[PDB]
């Protein structure tokens, strides 16, 4: 199938989001880039990590065998390199949704800079503390000024074509989202079924944005943007830097039915403040 047209266009939009703070952090810190990648699956982002220079990464994952290629990736990625440097890394196996990652680092009072959390956060809505405990994994150890950047489903879109639906699924070819039911979209807890074909059939839980962004001021983190899929990818083509990455990045055009699958999602960034 197309399965890596979606793949590579939301690897591009991963690395547009993690250039650009990756960007913002080296306008300060271009000393010692630390980077919590948070759900770091099987190491897709270890690449932009490399690219982006940055100096330590703690890959952690719910999903052993993932961590376990995550970390195999990393080696082989350091086994050879045209490079001379290239990051230091761990790699914690961790529900960040229940467990404190700091009790598992090598270094508990490190300091991260970026917490990338890609397609991962809304797993820890299953419950109000799970919620607070992966905030908290991304964000109480972010240095002032460090981000908390992530994507994850658009609640609005999900409920939107949810309610547009007459029933309690939607989709296309592609994707098919099904709710338990419809009109009930409690805070945490609201599950429904996700089904990329040919990537993942997982239940994931409704992340009201605004509640997200509540529950990151209490570690003091404040929203830098929220952005649909379509208006960070519309903004970001703009930039030719970014057009052209995804030329080489991508297999080609979206189709209309992977588009639709895309837009689900947002790309948020917060900041650790003062
Ligand atoms: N509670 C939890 N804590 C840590 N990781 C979690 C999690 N729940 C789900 N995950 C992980 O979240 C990931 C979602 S897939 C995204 C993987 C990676 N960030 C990427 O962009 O490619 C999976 O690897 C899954 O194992
Ligand atoms: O593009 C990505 C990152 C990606 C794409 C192919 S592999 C990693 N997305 C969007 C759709 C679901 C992905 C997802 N969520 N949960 C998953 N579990 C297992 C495998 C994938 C999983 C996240």
């Amino acid at each position: 199938s197309r399965i890596f047209y979606l793949r590579n266009f939301n690897n591009w939009m991963k690395s547009v989001l993690i250039g650009e703070f990756l960007e913002k952090v080296r306008q300060k810190k271009k000393r010692d880039i630390t980077v919590l990648d948070l759900g770091c699956g099987k190491g897709g982002d270890l690449l932009k990590w490399k690219k982006g220079r940055i100096n330590k990464l703690v890959c952690t994952d719910i999903a052993d065998v993932s961590v376990k290629q995550c970390q195999q990736r990393y080696e082989d990625m350091k086994n050879r390199r045209d490079s001379e440097y290239i990051f230091s890394a761990e790699f914690i196996t961790a529900d960040s949704s229940k467990e404190l990652l700091i009790d598992k680092f090598r270094d508990p009072q490190m300091c991260f800079d970026i917490c990338s959390c890609q397609f991962v956060c809304h797993y820890s809505f299953e419950s109000y503390e799970q919620a607070d405990m992966m905030l908290r994994n991304a964000c109480e150890r972010l240095s002032p000024g460090g981000y908390f950047i992530g994507t994850t489903p658009n609640s609005f879109e999900l409920i939107r074509r949810l309610e547009a639906s007459e029933t309690e699924s939607f989709g296309n070819e592609i994707y098919t989202v099904k709710f338990q039911k419809k009109g009930d979209y409690p805070l945490f807890g609201c599950k429904y079924d996700f089904n990329l074909e040919g990537v993942v059939d997982v239940p994931e839980f409704l992340v009201y944005f605004p509640l997200l962004n509540e529950m990151a001021k209490k570690y003091n983190m404040k929203l830098v943007y929220k952005k649909t899929f379509l208006e960070f990818y519309e903004e970001k083509i703009k930039n030719n830097e970014n057009k052209m990455l995804l030329k080489r990045m991508g297999l080609g055009c979206l189709s209309k039915s992977e588009w639709e699958a895309t837009s689900i999602y947002l790309v948020f960034a917060f900041e650790k403040q003062q």
